[PDB]
């Protein structure tokens, strides 16, 4: 699987079923629609404590993993129950500012999406989460390209060291809280992976806020290659899945 033209989107239900599943992610938010529901709890994050380690390339994304061995990086609030650990943090972006967000807001599209994943405590490890409804908790975050995310500048420094699929990178002491909007306002529904296994045991929670970032930020991402040293060149671009059908499910506000 990938995003190209032969192993595409279009293409994942041949090896992943679940791919036209009930719940499947990412999906369009009406906000006309959207119920604002009362009973929501604030959100929680507690990232004072995260510890980093590493940064790869995974061949269609990099990932930034942090040490979850411990309740050092949590999420709890909100519509959730329990305790939710950060094991990575990962983007989606396009070939252009038009397009590379996964979600939608009205139909409008941003640059890119910014997914902090978090698992379920109560199932001991992320394997585990990942065969629970209630297993994985997914922060979304918009970014729009206007001026320079000065948190994220460390990230985008060290793109270059894992430009091929299968680089890793040592990546300490990186702070999680830099990456965050102003406000905790949110929509919330349930949903899945939006990369292969797909898997329906994720409860999405997409801010409201975007974040900004420069032009020459976003373009350091655009510089990245599907490809593994040595082969042709692929540059990592629009590696962002299709909105799927909502069917009954219900998006509800925090506001
Ligand atoms: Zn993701």
């Amino acid at each position: 699987w990938g995003y190209g033209k032969h192993n595409g989107p279009e293409h994942w239900h041949k090896d992943f079923p679940i791919a036209k599943g009930e719940r499947q992610s990412p999906v369009d938010i009406d906000t006309h629609t959207a119920k604002y529901d009362p009973s929501l709890k604030p959100l929680s994050v507690s990232y004072d404590q995260a510890t980093s380690l590493r940064i790869l390339n995974n061949g269609h994304a990099f990932n930034v993993e942090f040490d979850d061995s411990q309740d050092k990086a949590v999420l709890k609030g909100g519509p959730l129950d329990g305790t939710y650990r950060l094991i990575q943090f990962h983007f989606c972006w396009g070939s252009l500012d038009g397009q590379g967000s996964e979600h939608t807001v009205d139909k409008k599209k941003y640059a890119a999406e910014l997914h902090l994943v978090h698992w379920n405590t109560k199932y001991g490890d992320f394997g585990k989460a990942v065969q629970q409804p209630d297993g994985l908790a997914v922060l979304g975050i918009f970014l729009k390209v206007g001026s320079a995310k000065p948190g994220l500048q460390k990230v985008v420094d060290v793109l270059d060291s894992i430009k091929t699929k299968g680089k890793s990178a040592d990546f300490t002491n990186f702070d999680p809280r830099g990456l965050l909007p102003e406000s905790l306002d949110y929509w919330t529904y349930p949903g899945s992976l939006t990369t292969p296994p797909l898997l329906e045991c994720v409860t999405w929670i997409v801010l409201k806020e975007p974040i900004s970032v420069s032009s020459e930020q976003v373009l350091k991402f655009r510089k990245l290659n599907f490809n593994g040293e040595g082969e042709p060149e692929e540059l990592m671009v629009d590696n962002w899945r299709p909105a799927q059908p909502l069917k009954n499910r219900q998006i509800k506000a925090s506001f």
